[PDB]
C-alpha cells in the first residue's frame, strides 16, 4: 500500500534531467569514494592497472523526501538507472574500451532524500608502471575520478578516505595504501574548473616469485660457465660449455621483453644485472679462446715473451700456489737419439705453454668469480626497495 | 481468452520498482541457490573461476495472484525482464568485465503468486587459487551470493542446497562438493546488515596428465644426466651430456611459469622438485668438471695426496669392488730406453689418476642416483593429497 | 494500403506475453530444427565447438491471420523482437559469454498465422572432446535446444531433421551427421517436465594433417637417433646425436600439449606413441653410453667375462655375420722390443673390447629397428578409425 | 520552421513494419552493393577474412515525399534506426561472434523519396582460403549478402558494381578486384526464392615478405649443412653440422604451422618444399654416417670389396680428378723393425678406406647439391602465380 | 524550479531528428577538433593505432535558449544522449570491431545556445605503419573524422587546432605533433561533397628500447662467432662454435617476426641488418671449412698450389707478421731411421697446410671484423632519423 503509494508520488513531475538541488544557484554537493576490493592484474607491457572496484557516491535530492509517519514501513525507496538523477562521474584514465566500466546498480534512497550509489565494476586504468627497479619495484596508480559534464558551480565534488576493510590481498603485489586527493583543474574546453578525485594505489611487488623465477636462475645457471675455468682444456669441451651456458641465458631477457613495456623511459635493474652477466658469461668466452690458444700453441711459433714467462709463470703462478758398419749404425742411432731429444725439448715448450693456459684459467676463475659476486650485489642492492623487499618476502 | 484476460489484470498498476510484499514493515524471504552444470575453465595464472551456472531465486509476489477457476487453464504466467520486481542478486566476487553475468530469462509465476526465476549464466569469479601443491591441490572457490542494494529489512536472504543433479564431470577436476553457507554481514557504506550467500566449489585436481607431461618426463630426463658417470672421460661428451640435459630441463619450469600465476604467497611443490632436479643436474656438471681434472692430470703437476691416495684408490675403491764405438752406441740406446722408461712411469702416475676419476665417477653415481631418489620421494609424498592423488588417478 | 491496413489490425490489442493458442489448456506445438552452414572451429583444449547454425522454430499464432481477399496482395507479415510472442528455446550447452548467442530477426507470418522463425547465429557449445584416439578420434557434440520457462504442458516442442543442404565443407572435419533426439526430462527446479531437442554432431577429424605435421616427422626425426649404431665411436659424436636427436623430439610433445586438454580421463594416441618413441631414442642413449665403456675399456681393468666373450663375440658375432758391451746393448734393446710387446698385447685385448663394442651396437639397431616398428604400427594400429582415416586421408 | 514541419508530417501513420511500397503486390526494388576501403587481416588459420566496407543500400520509400516548394530549403531529411523501415540485408556467411557487424547510421531520403543507406562496418566473413600454393597463392573469399526475411515476391534485390575509389592497399595482399553476382536460389526452409547479391574478393598474395623471411632463410641454412661434405672427417663435428642445421630447420615448419589452417584438403607448397629440405638435410646425415664408418674403418676388419676399390677409387676418383750375441740383437731389431712395417702396412689400408671416405663426400657433396637446386626450383617454379609473383614483388 | 521550469519548456516541440538551424536552407557550423590524452598502443602488426582521446563539438542550438533573468541560477543545461540533436561525426578508419567507440556523454548547452559536446573514448583506428626504418621510424597516423549523413550544404564541419594540453607521454612514442587539416571532398554515392577533419598524429620512436633488446645484443652475439678466426683448429670445437652462434641469431629475426606486419612495401631496416649479420656469420662458418681443410690437409694428397705458397705463406703472412750379422742390423735400423725421416718430411707439410690455415685465420679475423663494421655502421647510419635518434635517446 504504502511503497506503492510512495514510488507513485516521488516520480510525479520528477525530472532526471534536472539537478536535484532546492536552490539552482547553489551547487550540488556530491560525497565520492571508493572501496578496493582487490588488485586483479597489473599489466606491465601495457601500463593498464586492473581493479575490482565499489564507487561510493553520496549526495541529497531535494525532491526524493517524504514523511515516514505518512507512509509507515518505507524508509528507503530504490531507483534504477534513468529513472533518477545521479552524478556522471568516469574515470578519466581508463583503459576500457567502453571507456564507462562501472555496472549501474540502483540509488538507495532514504525519506530525508539521501542518496546512496554504490556501482561495482571490474576497472580498467592506464598507470605509468615504472620498470626502473623490477622486481624491486613499487608503483603508483592513479584513478583519476570526476563529473564529467558538470563543473564546480553546479557539483561540488567532495571526497571520503577510501575503504580497504574488504581488500582481498593479491599474492603479488603488496597494497601500502590508497590516499585520495581533491583537486580543482581547468580545462582548455571551459571556464569553468571541474573538481575531481584521484586515488592513488601504491603497490610493491613482492619479489620472491620473480626472485626465484628469473633472479637466482640466473645467478646459478651463469656460474655453471666458470667451471669453464676449471674444465681440462684436453676435454675439448670448454667452448661448448662456455657458448651452451651464454645462449641459454638469452631465455631470461626474452622472459623479461614478455614481462616489459617496449618504453626508452628507464632501464629496468632486472635487464641490468642480466647485461652485466651475459657480458660477463660472454668475456669468459673470450678468454677461453686465449686459453685454448695458449694450450695449443705451436712449439716452433714465436717464443714466449718475457713479460708472459714473468706475469704468468713467475708472479702470478706464485701468488696462486702453482709452480766400418758399427760407424753407420751409430750415425743411425744417433739421428734416432737426437729426434728423440728434440721432440723432448718441443715437449717442454709446450708444456710451459699448456701451464701459461692453467694459469690464466686460475687468475680468470678468481676474477670472474670475483667480478660476478661484485656486479651482481651492486646492482640488486642499488634497488631502494631491495633490503625491504628481502626481508619481507625473504 | 483467459491468458490475455489474466495478463492485462496482472500489469494493472503494477509497480517494478515495488518489492512485492502486502506489508511493507515485513522482509521479503527470497530462497537461493544454483544448479552447477559444469566447471569450464580453472584460471590459475589470472585467479579465476569459470563455471556454467543456472542461478535459482524464488520469492513470492503478493500482486500477482489470481483464482484459476476464473481463468481455466492459466496455471502460470510469464514475465520478462523489467515488467516485474525481481531479487537484484549478485555475485560480489565476479571477474567478468560487465561484472553481471547473467544471461536475463523469464520469471515464472503460478496462481498462488509463487516466483521461479532461473537465469543461465557463464560466472566468471576471483577465486584464490593455492598453488602449493600443484599438481597435487586442492581449490576451495568461494561464490558470493546477495542482494545489491536491499538489505536484510527489507530483503530476507534464504539458502537451499546446491543442486549437482546436472552436474557434467570436468576431466581436470574432481567435484568434491559446493556447500553453502548463509552468513550476515555489516559494511562500511551501510548501517543496514546485507545478507549474503556462498557457496564454496571444492576441486581436487586430477593429477594424470600432470603427472605424465610434467612430473614423469622431468624425471626420465634428468636421470638421463646420470649416465655421464657411466660415460667415458675419453669419450670427450661428459660435459655435452650433462650441460644439455640440464638447460632442456629448463622447458618444464618454463611450462610451469606459463601455468602458475606470479605470486609470493607460497612456492608450488611442482617448482620446488623441478629446482631440485636441476641443481641435482647442475652438480653432477660440477662433479663432472672434478672428474676431468683428475682424468686429465698432468703426470709432472702435483702428486696426488696421501688422502685421495686413500679415500678412492684404497677405502672407496675396495667398497665398490674396483680394484769405441760400441760403448757411443750404448749411451744412445740406453737413453732412448731410459727415456721409455721414464715415459712409462709417467703413464702409470697417468693411470692412477684416470683410475681415480672413474671411482670418482662411480661413488657419485651412486650417489646422485640416490639423492635424486630420496629428494624426489620426499618432495612428492609432502603433499597431502598425494596418497589420494595416486589411487585415485593412476 | 492493405499492409498499412493489416499491421494496424494486427498489433490491435495482442500481448506478446501471451502464448499465442486459441485455447489456454492446450499446449502449443513448436516445431524446432536448424540447418548447419559450416563447423568453424573444434577447440579440444577449451572443449568448446564453434558452428555457424540457422536455427528454425515454426508455430502457430492463433491471432496473427487474415483473409487475403480483404487485404490483396499482403501474403505475408513480419515482426522483430519483442512485438510478437516467440519460443524463448536456448541452447543449455552454451559456452558462450553472453549464454544466447542467437541474432534476432524477423518473424515471418503468413495468412494462415504460421509463424517462421529463423535467426542465425555463431554458437559456442560446450562438447566433452574425446582425446583418446586423436588424430585418429571421431567426436559427438551435443547441442541441446529447449523452452527455457515454459515446460510440456504449456509448451509441445517437436523435433524436424536437421538441414545440412547449405553445409560448407570444414577441411580438418569430416561431417558425419547431425541426427536429432527429442527427450522428455524432469528437472530439480519444478514438477513439470520440459521438452528438448538434441542434436549430435558427428565428426570425423582427417588425419592428413596431423600425420604430416606431427606423426611423420617423429618418425623419421627419431629414426636418425638410430643412425648412432652405425656411427663408430671414434668419432667421438655418438652422445651428441644420440642426445640432441631426443630432446628435439620434446618439441612434438609441446606441440601436442598446445592442442590437447589437460584432462586425466584418458592419454591420446598421439601422446603414448611419441612416449614410446622418446623412451626408445632415451634407452639408445642408455644403450649408447654402454657401447662407449666398452670402446673405451681399460685393457688393464677388469678382463671380459666368459658371458661375454661368447654371447658377443661367438653367438651374436657369428650371427650377424662380422667375424761385454754387447750384452748391455741387448739387453737395452730386449727392454724396447719387450715394450713393445706389452704394448701390443694390450692392443689386441683393446680391439676385442672395440669389436664387442660394434657387436653391440649391430645387435641393438637391429633390436631398436624392429622394437622403434612394431610400437608405433601397433600404436598406431590399435585405433579404431585407423584404417578407415588412411584409405580416406592417405 | 519547414524542418520541422517535414519531420512531423512524415512520421504522421507511418509505420516502420510496413515494406514502403505504393502496391503491395510489387516487389520492392532494393539496389546493393558496398565501397571496399581496405582489407584488415587475411587469417588463414580460422579461415576469417576482415574488411573495412560500407554496404550501400537504395530503395525509394513511397510514403517519405513532399513538395519541396512547401518546404523551402529541406532537400533532405535522416532518420535513424527503427524510426524508418529499411532492408534487412545481412551477411549469410559472417564469422562475427554477434553475427550481423554493421554500424546502423541514418538513411538519408530526399523529396522524392529515395532513401540512401550507407552503414559502415568492420565485416568478419567465413572465406575458404586455399593453402595449396601459399605463399604464391591467390583466395577468393566471397561476400555473401541478402535479405532475411523478404524473398523475390516482397524484395528485389538489384546489384550495382562495387566501389573500390576509396580502396587502401594493404601491404600483404593485391586486390585483383571484387566482381559481383546476383543469384536466385531456393532453400529448404521456404518456396520463396530468396534473391543474394556475392562479391568475390580476389587477392594476390605479395610474396616478399614470406621469399624473404622463410623461402630463402631455409635455402640458405639447409646449404650450411651441405658444407659437411667439406668438412674433414678428422674435424670431429661432421655430426653436429649436420644435425644441428636440421633441427634447427625445424623452427620454419613450426611458423608455418603457426600461419597454416590444420586442414586435410591439400599439402602447401611451402610445406612440401620445407619438407624436401629437410629429407635432402636428413639424408645428408645418414650419408655422413656412412663417410664416418669409411674414415674408422678398422683395417683388420673385413677388406675393401672389389666394388668398392672400382665404383669409388677407380672410376668415381678419376672424373672428380683425385687421385752369439749379434744375432739374438738382430732378432729383436727385427722384431721392432717388421713392427713398424705391419704397421705402415696397416696405415696404407687406413688410408684406402679414408680415401673412400673422401671420395664419397665429393660425389655427395655434388650429388646433393644439384638435388637441392632441382627440387627447390621445381617445387616453387610449379605454382602457378610464381611467375607472376617473381616479377612483380621482387 | 527554475530548473525543473527550463527543461520543461526546453524539450516542448523539440525533434532531436532535426537538425537545429533557424533557417533550413543555410548550413550548421560545427566546430571539431579533439583532446589527445594518450596513445595507448601502436600495433604494427596489425597497423592499428589506439589512442584516448576526447573529441570536442560545438554548435548552436538555435531552438536551446532562454533568457538567464526568467531562469535565475540556470546558466546551462544538459541532454543525454537521443534527447538532442547532435552531429554525427564518425571516425572514418576506425579500426574497432564496433565500428564507432566513442562513449556519448551529455551535451552541455548554455542560455545563448551554445553546445558543447565532448564525449571520450578509446579509438582504434587503421594507420598505415611504415616499417621501412625500423626501430628509427616516424609514423604519420591519420584521424579522419566527419559527419558521416550530412554533407557541406547541410552541416559546415570546421577545425580547431588539437588539443594536447593533457597529453600524458608513452615511453615509447614521442609526440611531434598532431597537426589538422580540413578537406571537402566527393565521394561516388552522392553529388553532394562532404567535408572532413583529419589529424595526423606525427610520432617518432624511441630507440633505447630496442636499441638495447634487439641491435646491441646481435652486435654482440655475432661478433663471438669472430672468435672463432681466434680459436685453435686443434681445439676441435670451430664448427660447433660458428653454427652455434648462427642459429642462436634466428631468435632475433622470430622476435621481429612477431613485431612486424608481414608485408612487402618495404624491408624493415632492422631486418637488412640482421640479415647482413647472418650472412657474415654463416660465411664465417663457410671459411671456417676450408680453414679446417687446410689444417687437416694430407700430406700425401696433391701438393700446395704455387699460388698458395705465395699468396698465404708470402705476402699474407709477412703483411701480418707471422712467419754378416751387423750389416742386416744396419740395414734394418737403416729402415727404421729413414722411416722416421720420411714422417718428418710428411711432418713439414703437414705443418706448412697447418700454416695456411692459421694464416687464413688471420685474414678472415681482420677481413670479417672490419666487413662487420661497415655493413653495421652503413645499414644504421642509412636510417634519416639516426642521429636524432642517437642523440635524443642514447
Ligand atoms: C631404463 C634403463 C635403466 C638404467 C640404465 C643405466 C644403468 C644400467 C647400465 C649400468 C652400466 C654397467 O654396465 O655397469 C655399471 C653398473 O651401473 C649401475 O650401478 C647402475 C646405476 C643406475 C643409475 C641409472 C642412471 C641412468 C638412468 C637413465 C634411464 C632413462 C632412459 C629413458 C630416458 C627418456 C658399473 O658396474 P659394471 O661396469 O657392471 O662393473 C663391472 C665390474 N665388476 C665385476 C666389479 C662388477
Ligand atoms: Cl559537455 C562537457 C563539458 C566539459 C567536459 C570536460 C571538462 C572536464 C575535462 C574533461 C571533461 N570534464 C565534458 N563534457
Ligand atoms: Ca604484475
Ligand atoms: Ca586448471
Ligand atoms: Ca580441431
Ligand atoms: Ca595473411
Ligand atoms: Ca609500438
Amino acid at each position: 500500500e504504502f511503497q506503492r503509494k510512495l514510488y507513485k508520488e516521488l516520480v510525479k513531475n520528477y525530472n532526471p534531467l534536472e539537478r536535484p538541488v532546492a536552490n539552482d544557484s547553489q551547487p550540488l554537493t556530491v560525497y565520492f569514494s571508493l572501496s578496493l576490493l582487490q588488485i586483479m592484474d597489473v599489466d606491465e607491457k601495457n601500463q593498464v592497472l586492473t581493479t575490482n572496484i565499489w564507487l561510493q557516491m553520496s549526495w541529497t535530492d531535494h525532491y526524493l523526501q517524504w514523511n515516514v509517519s505518512e507512509y509507515p514501513g518505507v524508509k528507503t525507496v530504490r531507483f534504477p538507472d534513468g529513472q533518477i538523477w545521479k552524478p556522471d562521474i568516469l574515470l578519466y584514465n581508463s583503459a576500457d574500451e567502453r571507456f564507462d566500466a562501472t555496472f549501474h546498480t540502483n540509488v538507495l534512497v532514504n525519506s530525508s532524500g539521501h542518496c546512496q550509489y554504490l556501482p561495482p565494476g571490474i576497472f580498467k586504468s592506464s598507470c605509468y608502471i615504472d620498470v626502473r627497479w623490477f622486481p624491486f619495484d613499487v608503483q603508483h596508480c592513479k584513478l583519476k575520478f570526476g563529473s564529467w559534464s558538470y563543473g564546480g558551480w553546479s557539483l561540488d565534488l567532495q571526497m571520503q578516505e577510501a575503504d580497504i576493510s574488504g581488500y582481498i590481498p593479491n599474492g603479488e603485489w603488496d597494497l601500502v595504501g590508497i590516499p585520495g586527493k581533491r583537486s580543482e583543474r581547468f580545462y582548455e574546453c571551459c571556464k569553468e574548473p571541474y573538481p575531481d578525485v584521484t586515488f592513488t594505489v601504491t603497490m610493491r611487488r613482492r619479489t620472491l616469485y620473480y626472485g626465484l623465477n628469473l633472479l637466482i636462475p640466473c645467478v646459478l645457471i651463469s656460474a655453471l660457465a666458470l667451471l669453464v675455468f676449471l674444465l681440462p682444456a684436453d676435454s675439448g669441451e670448454k667452448i661448448s660449455l662456455g657458448i651452451t651456458v651464454l645462449l641459454s641465458l638469452t631465455v631470461f631477457m626474452l622472459l623479461v621483453a614478455e614481462i616489459m613495456p617496449a618504453t626508452s623511459d628507464s632501464v629496468p635493474l632486472i635487464a641490468q644485472y642480466f647485461a652485466s652477466t651475459m657480458i660477463i658469461v660472454g668475456l669468459s668466452v673470450v678468454v677461453t679462446v686465449i686459453v685454448l690458444q695458449y694450450h695449443h700453441h705451436d712449439p716452433d711459433g714465436g717464443k714466449m715473451p718475457k713479460w708472459t714467462r714473468v706475469i704468468l709463470l713467475n708472479w702470478c703462478a706464485w701468488f696462486l700456489r702453482m709452480k766400418p758398419d758399427l760407424a753407420k749404425i751409430l750415425e743411425e742411432v744417433r739421428y734416432i737419439a737426437n729426434r728423440f731429444r728434440c721432440q723432448d725439448e718441443s715437449e717442454a715448450v709446450c708444456s710451459e705453454w699448456k701451464f701459461a693456459a692453467c694459469v690464466v684459467d686460475r687468475l680468470c676463475l678468481m676474477a670472474f668469480s670475483v667480478f660476478t659476486i661484485i656486479c651482481t650485489i651492486g646492482i640488486l642492492m642499488s634497488a631502494p626497495n631491495f633490503v625491504e623487499a628481502v626481508s619481507k618476502d625473504f
